[PDB]
């Protein structure tokens, strides 16, 4: 899994982390995942900005124990999580964005492959319950927000982390107002405004995949 040098080099790096971000209202666990993030980044602005449902790590857990399916809309996702622990649980990832019917649906439906990589999903059901990770693409988050408000979809958990300066920060405004709203209680892990990744999105899973373990 990793070395001495290794943990200790970490463990210096979440000490830094704990003594340098100063006052936060995070709960141990969540403060976890959001520490994950930051040392993913060395952007202490995820600590403002970063904002976690408080079922959000419950359902997130509970669904991996389940070999939930894990939804992707970009591949660099899949590539930062490590089957080995997923086999654990039997979660089965998912990834769209490079398929030829998705690419080919994107461009005669004059949208974005990573739309019609979620519909393909949902084509599939892979949504009910699952952990629906976007890292990237906002416009993926959007569509999201459109299957819970129109289709009523359930996944257990929304990892809506998506990076850019178009629609990014409002895709993510979107699916607090669903909360806002109450039209639903979908749990969801998200980080305002235009900051977001896929590496921010696999520091996520991460820090999910360890709570997981540490309930142990």
């Amino acid at each position: 899994q990793i070395t001495n040098l290794g943990r200790n080099i970490e463990n210096k790096s979440f000490s830094i982390i704990d003594e340098e971000a100063g006052p936060h209202s995070f709960a141990q666990e969540e403060w976890e995942v959001v520490r994950r993030i930051i040392h993913a980044t060395a952007d202490f602005d995820y600590k403002n900005i970063t904002k976690i449902h408080p079922q959000a790590i419950d359902s997130g857990i509970q669904a991996l124990k389940k070999g939930c399916p894990i939804v992707c809309d970009v591949q660099m996702i899949l590539s930062g999580l490590n089957p080995e622990r997923l086999k654990v649980y039997g979660c089965k990832t998912y990834c769209f964005i490079s398929d030829e019917d998705v690419i080919e649906n994107a461009k005669r439906k004059n949208s974005t492959r990573a739309i019609e990589s979620i519909q393909k999903a949902n084509s599939f059901n892979l949504l009910n319950e699952s952990i629906i990770v976007i890292g990237n693409a906002p416009t993926a988050l959007l569509e999201i927000e459109k299957l819970i408000r129109q289709e009523g979809i359930k996944p257990a958990l929304i990892v809506g982390v998506p990076v850019g300066f178009v629609s990014a920060k409002e895709s993510k405004e979107s699916i607090l107002k669903l909360e806002y709203y109450n039209v639903t209680s979908i749990p969801y892990i998200l980080t305002m405004g235009r900051k977001g990744g896929s590496t921010i999105a696999v520091a996520i899973l991460h820090a999910l995949l360890l709570l997981s373990s540490k309930r142990g």
